[PDB]
Parts: C-alpha cells; sequence; structure tokens
C-alpha cells in the first residue's frame, strides 16, 4: 500500500510518544530441544497469543531513538538487562527473551516518500496506516484486527520486506503498530527513516511519534489524492 490512510484528530496538544506493552517470553522447560519457545513464529502469536504470557508493564510516552543491540553473555539462558532510555522503562527485564508491542501514530515533518527500514533479532512486524494498523481514533475497538504486515523481519529467515516505502502527508497522523520478540540470546531492533528530500537517515523519532484518545465518531484523514 503506497498511499496509506492517515488520520486527522481534533487535538490541540497531541500526546508525545507511543504506547508500549511488555510481556514475558519464557524459555521452555530446561531439557527441551530447542531451548526457546517457538510460539513467536505462530501467525496469531502477535495478535492474541502474547496475551497468554505475563504482562510486565504498560508504558506511555515512548519516543526517541528506540534502536538497540543487546549482546547476551550466553545462549539458552534468561538474563536481565535494561532497555534504552526512549522506552521509559528503567528496571531490568529479561533482555534475552521478551515480547514487546508499540502502538500509536506517526506524524511526518515533510510531505513525500518515506522509506522505513527495519532489522531485528528475533522478530519485528510493522503495520502502518489506518485500517492496516488500526482505525482512526478507534484503536481500542480495532486493536486485534491489524492486516498484512507492511514490513517484517525474522532472524534466520530468507526474510524480506525489511522496508516500507510510502507517500505520506505532513498534515496527517498515521496509525503504526510495531511488534517485537526476542526468543533467546542476542536481541536487536532497528527502525530508520529515509525521506527523498533529506540526505541524512532519521534514527531519533522524538518529534514523530504521538498518541491520541479514541473518540465516538473516529477521526478519518482529511487529505486525499484521487
Ligand atoms: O546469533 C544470534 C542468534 O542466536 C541464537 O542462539 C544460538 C547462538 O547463536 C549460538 O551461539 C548458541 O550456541 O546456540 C544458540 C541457539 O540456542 C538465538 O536463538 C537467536 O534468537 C539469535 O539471537
Ligand atoms: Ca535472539
Amino acid at each position: 500500500t503506497e498511499f496509506p490512510l492517515g488520520c486527522s484528530p481534533n487535538v490541540t496538544t497531541p500526546k508525545n510518544g507511543l504506547s508500549m506493552e511488555l510481556y514475558s517470553y519464557d524459555y521452555l522447560k530446561s531439557g527441551s530441544n530447542p531451548c526457546w519457545d517457538a510460539a513467536y513464529l505462530d501467525p496469531n502469536y502477535p495478535r492474541t497469543g502474547y496475551k497468554s504470557h505475563r504482562l510486565l508493564a504498560k508504558v506511555e510516552n515512548v519516543a526517541g531513538n528506540i534502536n538497540f543491540y543487546y549482546h547476551a553473555p550466553m545462549g539458552c539462558t534468561s538474563l536481565f538487562d535494561t532497555l534504552p532510555q526512549a522506552y521509559n522503562y528503567r528496571t531490568p527485564l529479561t533482555m534475552t527473551n521478551f515480547t514487546m508491542l508499540l502502538y500509536g501514530y506517526f506524524k511526518p515533518k515533510v510531505t513525500g516518500y518515506h522509506t522505513f527500514t527495519i532489522s531485528a533479532d528475533d522478530l519485528l512486524f510493522v503495520n502502518f496506516g489506518a485500517g492496516n494498523a488500526f482505525d482512526c481514533c478507534k484503536r481500542e475497538s480495532s486493536a486485534d484486527d491489524f492486516g498484512n504486515y507492511q514490513a517484517y523481519a525474522v532472524w534466520g529467515s530468507q526474510t524480506a520486506k525489511d522496508d516500507l516505502t510510502v507517500h505520506l502527508d505532513a498534515g496527517l497522523y498515521y496509525p503504526i503498530r510495531i511488534f517485537f520478540n526476542n526468543r533467546d540470546n542476542d536481541g536487536a531492533l532497528s527502525l530508520t527513516l529515509k525521506t527523498e528530500s533529506d540526505p541524512n537517515p532519521v534514527i531519533d523519532f522524538s518529534d514523530y511519534f504521538y498518541s491520541f484518545d479514541d473518540t465516538k465518531d473516529g477521526c478519518p484523514g482529511l487529505v486525499s489524492y484521487d
């Protein structure tokens, strides 16, 4: 979808950052082969399966550079460490093995083609646009109804759709859903943005990520090109 749908909330002062939910991703019982839980590859794990795991936290105002590489001291071992400051989550968690969901809206600074590139260890699935991620100012009621991933990356796969190239309007806020899993060992998440008019890739999304309350009527985008 080259021209994803955006949204036009009625809001004077939009809330900065995305929402985040963290969930457990336990290893299998010691002695299993392989050591890691394979659930993360199930088509419905990112839709409702993660809800069968333990909720670790719901966090707000996630903004900044969300990229990280975590080097596990050893494999098949649950080890504790911390996320980058952008995640607004300061306490140690099992960086070797966890599930993370981010959602909210992306606001472009300049109208035009935007290329988002992703890489992950182990898994990063991205939905982008109204409908595809969720409905405009109707997130809660459409939360589990996201469509085909606009980008996806899975460690060890002949993966692909490591990028998404879309025409965006600076006047709209675009629903975005980012689903991450580390099954074991090293963990890594990279999201970057390249615009056609700007020479430097963007890695700090401080000014681009927003959250909005849902409304009875919704807030469909008021920019259209056909
Ligand atoms: O290499 C990244 C990759 O590691 C897997 O773990 C491997 C590890 O690479 C290897 O040194 C060890 O001997 O076996 C491990 C298999 O349990 C992770 O499973 C994978 O998620 C990546 O992080
Ligand atoms: Ca891993």
